[PDB]
């Protein structure tokens, strides 16, 4: 086969007072650039059977050092919450 990015979910916080999902998760990408905003949301919701329309990548930090890449998440319950509290341009950025 072909190389596969792998992803491991470190942290899940349930925000009750927010109504999201604060998910922190290591990407290994090995032999491989730092993959897209877009695969990388593909395999988390894919992962943990998350809606996409609502699943809203922050960041995603590489290393030159290493395949092995850190991400944060928020999964919001709610869409029009997400809406109110996520910058515009965020959510154009994660295909939103």
């Amino acid at each position: 086969f072909m190389l596969e990015m792998e992803i491991k979910i470190t942290e899940v916080k349930e925000n009750k007072l927010i109504g999201r999902k604060e998910i922190y998760f290591e990407i290994y990408h090995p032999g491989e650039p730092t993959p897209s905003r877009k695969d990388v949301k593909g395999k988390l919701v894919a992962m943990l059977d998350l809606n996409p329309e609502t699943t809203v990548i922050q960041y995603i930090r590489s290393y030159f050092g290493s395949y092995k890449s850190k991400g944060y998440a928020k999964y919001y319950y709610d869409k029009d919450r997400m809406l109110y509290i996520e910058p515009e341009y965020i959510l154009i950025r994660d295909g939103i």
